[PDB]
């Protein structure tokens, strides 16, 4: 009769996928992903820090634009995510595998990360990729110091559990930049409202919005460039017309309330 | 010369592992552990939930009150964790091998399940036992069924970050009873201010105090029973002096003012 | 330019996916899969086994032809794997959240499966599934008993590291049935001399046929039926032309050096 | 009446626990752990390996004798085990936490390593230490490369199932020398016959007798330095009485056949 469903690949826009030579943001920090999905490198005399890697198909890239900046896979030592799922923690397994690099994550993030993504609070099993583990679990506030670069956690719960936003200063032009590598505050599909595995969903995500508010942020970096009005194949004028930290929230949070009230009328 | 120091054991309180036989709190809810440390077994038509189990080394004793209850090791269907501490999540592995039961618990305490309480945030090292994994992870407000007993879990982060008060309805004398089981909200040695592994860990004690407060509790029960007045060797009169939550929440509170003032002082 | 290319999602023959009513193969011991899956189910007094469940879609058939034989979720107490690949465990973390069930497998297999397939001696990430974790680790030759059934571990890697023969003796027609669940001999596209990840993958497959021709084995079953010449389409036919094991070891063996001599002329 | 028993720490004769400075076996490889437990520092232009730790509490004084020898935390590349007991990858975790390394194991000993030595077939939970995570999981005569020297594993399964002897060649006044590092051959209190948790333990002694008898071995080294015979408070002639490969497994099985009869008669 009728066989059950082949199992359906992650498949995305191919954009997310288009390769991208290291694009500078400020004196030690580059996107080095794709045109359309951030992947971080932060270089310091002692060792480089990667923030995301995209897509599971990523991993070669991601080794490519490191080898051009000057960095050997000894010399990554670090990898932290904004939240595990499969279009930002897609290559962590594969990174560690072929680099030096521990992960750093929360408790939340790390449990995700060691499933691959399954058992998504609202995607299940649709979206998975490579397990990983983290190597340090991180507390809400924690610093963590590398070269005299010290990154800062600032939880931000709702589009996963384990949400983070991470913050540091670099220098560009001899002053001292306060960079805000926001996490996403999306909803995609998801059921808000009494939502059984997760019942705190709404106010989390008001909490997240006053969260990204109040972040240091002179530049404001997302994962998906696109929701902090970032265009990575724009060259000298990609961060042109990037959105401010608060901006960035009020947009979420406006965004939200209307999926709210949608949600409600269907 | 001199060589380096000998492991040292994790040593309680005699009271902590003296056995007691069942006691009954409601027409389904029992405390089966021993004198002093709390684990309580839930006895639905569709199978039993232990929460808490205590010391490592209470596993055998555990199993003899189940089936001195009529619970055989594959009735026993879920264990549900206040804290992955030693002295209360001491004996999960071993059951877990012994008996049909899954684990569900938040995110924070599986990874510290996951590492045999190694790594603590205050402890380091001290205080280690077998590691286990969890089966179901839960989210701040879950419930979880079990026989129609409905089993809410309300975080309440600061004794460890993943610190969880469970709630449920039971029945006794024709009505209904509702159990407040909460966690511990002592500090013991740790460093409250500034602590560079938990930023927010004051915030969070205080949040945890207003979750306390607030609880459904007809009946408080808390993993150390002295914390809430119980005394379990005290027969038809071992919940008569018991704390309301409102009680022991202020109760904790002014204890953790001062130790702030002590800390402050030191 | 040219993106990366889009994750290519496992996909598999129609037959692979084709559900099948409950199939009997002695008193206790029905195929519960697909068409060209096996997944036995093997029912006790004292509680259900699962032997394979084939594909990571295949949960809820499989849920459901359980509930025809009369095995609720809480019924199945124990999943016994031939090898961890996605087409035998696929969805082996699910049925653990939606039934009794815990896991045992050998400590080869209990790493794969904890990975979810990724990072393959011989497929790398192409084939993963959901990872699950093993409750209980088995060594060669041990066994475990389940209501009076004593199933036996017979390690015979090549096929993967950790894979599997599972015998145990059920009742047909009044009289002892030796059954023999004999994993797959295959080396599917693998590089079998002077593999770097699989230096003694040689000397292992032909220790695997002698183990495979000695098994105790009235009836052989395989995770691919046509491997053993089963057609689980044919009815009361569906075994008449089953190999012996010590058939199913002479033909593989012979396949083996078969590839073996057109690797060395590649 | 009577309590359950207090927790009994892992106790060990206090020479395993004498620190000493590190003793040179030859130009790259040097012993740096305590007076009787052995802990091998291999330094090459690309990092440094590690095979054992010793005991849990040995981890700073490691990290203080790699200092002496030039190895900061960042050149810790590698952790080898020669098997996942308390005594020899006790630091293994806290290592991890505190260096660059990242640890290659076999499938058995990751599976032990991460349950920090629980549930032992033979000591159950009597000896654990905090569990660690495997990045790498190698097969039997796997090489691992590290600047230029090849480690390569030869299994050696009995003292655990994933016992493994790891051989390298170093050089010595201008001269290659073979250098094997070779697992522990003891059964400490096991029962030999018929054990239900390890059924072919006999077999893979006899093969793990074998294994040591042949392998590549100008100088033997052992995880305890008395079983071969190495006196590392002996300065110079640290090395001189230290056996042969052939004559330490003649000496294990000699020992062994010992055990065997007089387990028949006991
Ligand atoms: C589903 C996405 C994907 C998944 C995830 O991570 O959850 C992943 C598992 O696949 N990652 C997401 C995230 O926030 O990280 C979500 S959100 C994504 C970003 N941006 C797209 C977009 O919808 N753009 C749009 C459409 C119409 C008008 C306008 C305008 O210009 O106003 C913009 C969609
Ligand atoms: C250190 C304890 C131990 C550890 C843990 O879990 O962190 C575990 C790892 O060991 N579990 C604790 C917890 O809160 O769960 C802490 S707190 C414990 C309970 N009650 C004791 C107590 O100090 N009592 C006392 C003393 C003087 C006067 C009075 C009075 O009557 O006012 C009472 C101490
Ligand atoms: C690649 C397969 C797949 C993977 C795995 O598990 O490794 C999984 C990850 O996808 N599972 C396999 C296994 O042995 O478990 C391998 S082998 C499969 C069975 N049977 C097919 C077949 O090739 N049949 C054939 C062709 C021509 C003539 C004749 C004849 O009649 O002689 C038969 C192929
Ligand atoms: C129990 C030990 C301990 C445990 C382990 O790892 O399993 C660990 C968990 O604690 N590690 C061991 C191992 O082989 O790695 C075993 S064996 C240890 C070495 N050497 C001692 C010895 O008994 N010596 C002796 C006595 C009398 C005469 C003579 C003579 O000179 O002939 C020698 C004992
Ligand atoms: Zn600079
Ligand atoms: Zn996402
Ligand atoms: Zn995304
Ligand atoms: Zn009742
Ligand atoms: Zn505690
Ligand atoms: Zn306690
Ligand atoms: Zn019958
Ligand atoms: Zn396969
Ligand atoms: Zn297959
Ligand atoms: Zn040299
Ligand atoms: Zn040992
Ligand atoms: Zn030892």
């Amino acid at each position: 009769e009728v066989p059950l469903p082949q199992l359906r690949a992650y498949t995305v826009d191919a954009s997310w996928l288009q390769p991208m030579a290291p694009l500078q943001i400020a004196d030690h920090t580059w996107q080095i992903g794709t045109e359309d999905l951030t992947a971080l490198l932060v270089q310091t005399p002692d060792g480089a820090v990667l923030l995301d890697g995209g897509m599971p198909q990523m991993a070669s890239h991601l080794l490519d634009n490191m080898k051009a900046r000057g960095v050997t896979p000894r010399d990554l030592r670090l990898i932290l995510l904004s939240h595990a799922h499969a279009d930002h923690a897609g290559p962590v397994a594969e990174l560690k595998r072929r680099t030096g690099a521990k992960v750093a994550a929360n408790a939340e993030s790390a449990v995700l990360l060691a499933r691959g993504g399954s058992d998504d609070l609202h995607f299940g099993d649709g979206i998975t990729y490579p397990p990983a583990n983290a190597d340090r679990i991180v507390m809400d506030g924690e610093v963590i110091t590398v070269g005299g670069i010290v990154f800062t956690a600032h939880f931000m719960a709702g589009h996963t559990p384990g949400s983070t936003a991470w913050t540091w200063t670099d220098t560009r032009n001899g002053k001292p930049v306060r960079i805000a590598y926001a996490d996403s505050l999306s909803a995609p599909g998801y059921q808000l409202q009494g939502n059984p595995r997760y019942p705190h969903l709404i106010e989390d995500y008001r909490r997240s919005f006053a969260t990204v508010r109040a972040l240091p942020c002179d530049v404001l970096l997302t994962p998906h460039p696109g929701a902090s009005n970032w265009d990575y194949a724009a060259g000298a004028r990609a961060g042109a017309k990037a959105l401010t930290c608060k901006a960035y929230a009020d947009a979420a949070e406006q965004k939200f309330d209307g999926q709210l009230a949608k949600e409600t009328a269907g």
